[PDB]
DNA sequence: ATTCTTGTTTTCATATCCTAAAATTAAAGGGAAAATAAACAATACATAACAAAACATATAAAAACCACCTCACTAGCGCCCCCTGCTGGCCTCTGTGGGCACTGCAA
């Protein structure tokens, strides 16, 4: 395990993808991307029979699409509640991340340094 | 008639032999002190026999040493999710762009 974690910090990457440039820390992330090349798909969500390449994308779909009652995730900044805590990442980094040369108001003068104030202003 | 050699008994003579008294001298006999020898008895040394102590061999008696087996530890590499975060389309809801019909005002 620790011989495994070292590649954490140096950045070995002593396993290629013989047909593409994918490279990965350990044998398991190589078998797991072998699935994309020869498409074999050993998993299979049980509810709709819907067709995934990685068994934790199928867990995922199982909790937003045949789960009831699951807990979602409310912006800080803004009042908007959405699903995924993946997508409040992207919500986060496209509007409500700080922007160094700012953002003017189309229609005056005001300048604005988050996405977020100049689509509320 | 007178003178001269030669042979044979007589008688002193001078060495020898015999005779006996001295002396004497060595033998020989006895008294006695050494004295070597010898017979016997005692001591010390050497040899042989018996009994015991010391040395060497066998054996087995614990006992020590070496090697193998075995039951663990130590590495080793996948194996298998699992969780977490970024990424790359995707789609639909606001929002960016525009054509155009419509109206209020004042000729
Ligand atoms: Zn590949
Ligand atoms: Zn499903
Ligand atoms: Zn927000
Ligand atoms: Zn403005």
């Amino acid at each position: 395990k620790l011989k495994r974690h070292i590649r954490s910090h140096t950045g070995e990457r002593p396993f290629q993808c013989s047909l593409c440039s994918y490279a990965s820390r350990d044998t398991y992330k190589l078998k797991r991307h072998m699935r994309t090349h020869s498409g074999e798909k050993p998993y299979e969500c049980y509810i709709c029979h819907a067709r995934f390449t990685q068994s934790g994308t199928m867990k995922m779909h199982i909790l937003q699409k045949h789960t009831e009652n699951v807990a979602k995730f409310h912006c800080p900044h803004c009042d908007t509640v959405i699903a995924r805590k993946s997508d409040l990442g992207v919500h986060l980094r496209k509007q409500h991340s700080y922007i160094e040369q700012g953002k003017k108001c189309r229609y005056c003068d005001a300048v604005f340094h988050e996405r977020y104030a100049l689509i509320q202003h």
